[PDB]
């Protein structure tokens, strides 16, 4: 009954989408539209120099041949799915997406393009690669929540699933984004010509991963569930701004 | 004096970075780490699979070959630019960055990555392709209050410009990002063999454009400054998250 289109950063190749495209299988329309390759850290890019190749597999996958995972949901909202979506759900990532990690995920910019869909969007995320079937119930059980009462406000869900059995997942938090410390390691690596590459290095350790932040939650064993939006603005901030450039005189004669 | 890293989206053959680079020369110790194309809608995007080769020029720029806003940043800050940055600047962008447009921007993003640095992070961009001599200026200014005073709260500053000369410039205002209706469009292309191909179609109209906004303050001839973080929590959907999955029953036995 319900319209599900169904994307990730990870590619159509990834067990992750598939393990949850045959459960949400069972009782909804699934349609795959994704990424060719792995592409991870795509975050909300999108292409606009080209215009985009979509490559039909046998099982009825679409593939979108170097494509972002934003460009996969923009297709299958505005052009490939008829009728339209109710929801778009991303995932299962391989790997978790939290604190300000979330702003390079493609899991999650997949599911920020469907923010305008009747269903809020869901990225799902895994913190590990064993136990997709456990995202999967947890994803399904969100679904299920959907279908019998309508989320009033917030229209995108981080979720965010330790790779535990479902047993031994304590429940559900609903939390906000941590952060870490600066990233500040480069791995230099030579090629044959003697040339030096550069690596990105890993994340930086994390700083905000209180009481109430998805890093905690996720560490405990809990399922976090965060309420994401668009708008960048540092609404807190505003002040300090303005009375900073009255002070300075940037803007003013005076 | 001070340090500065400047990148953009656009590449190293944009005349807003440019632009930019000579006027910030003029008092300034700068810096150019840009991609070699036009990255437009490359967002936070970065590189993960790979690693990355930097392309130097005559005049000192340099380019990271295929490489994102974001990864000429990060190499910038912690392997190629000795000492470190004090402040990362992005722009001049040939073109807006408002509103929930943001999230896909690589100038913005370019600024994001530099949010740690001891100066908040600046995103230059210009509404139009004209007078990139006001943006510098106003960019100049900017930097200039900076010196005389630090600013307390706000790691990011998106900057607008209107496409105006200086002295049509009303002044500066401090905003919040507006947003647009759904981008519903999507172009589509034959190619020789008969395959559909499909474009990108044009942003959505604008819906939250007040009195406050980013989008009105350039309209009516002002500078927009707006402070941004990437904290992506929709802090105000708390409560009705958390009130919902107890009503649904979902991480819940009762
Ligand atoms: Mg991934
Ligand atoms: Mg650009």
């Amino acid at each position: 009954s319900m319209r599900i289109l169904l994307s990730n950063d990870d590619g159509v190749h990834a067990p992750g989408i598939q393990t949850l495209a045959k459960a949400l299988r069972e009782f909804a329309d699934v349609q795959v539209v994704a990424p060719d390759r792995n592409r991870s850290g795509a975050s909300n890019s999108l292409t606009l120099e080209s215009s985009l190749r979509t490559f039909t597999f046998d099982n009825g996958d679409i593939a979108v041949q170097m494509g972002t995972p934003t460009d996969c949901v923009y297709l299958g909202v505005n052009a490939l799915m008829r009728p339209r979506p109710d929801i778009v759900v991303s995932g299962i990532n391989a790997g978790p997406n939290l604190g300000d990690d979330v702003i390079y995920s493609g899991t999650v910019a997949a599911a920020m393009a469907g923010r305008h869909l009747g269903f809020p969007a869901l990225a799902v995320s895994l913190n590990g690669y064993q136990h997709y079937d456990t995202a999967a119930a947890v994803t399904c059980a969100l679904l299920r929540g959907l279908s019998r009462e309508p989320l009033r406000t917030g229209r995108i869900l981080n979720v965010n699933v330790p790779d535990l059995p479902l047993a031994q997942v304590k429940g559900i938090r609903v939390t906000r984004c941590g952060s870490r410390h600066p990233a500040d390691k480069v791995i230099p690596q030579e090629d044959p010509r003697g040339n030096t590459l550069y690596w990105i290095g890993p994340p930086g350790d994390k700083y905000d991963a209180g009481p109430d932040t998805d890093f905690a939650a996720v560490d405990e064993g809990y399922v976090s569930v965060t309420p994401l939006h668009v708008d960048l603005t540092a609404h807190s901030a505003h002040d300090v701004v303005s009375d900073w450039l009255d002070s300075v005189g940037v803007g003013t004669q005076w």
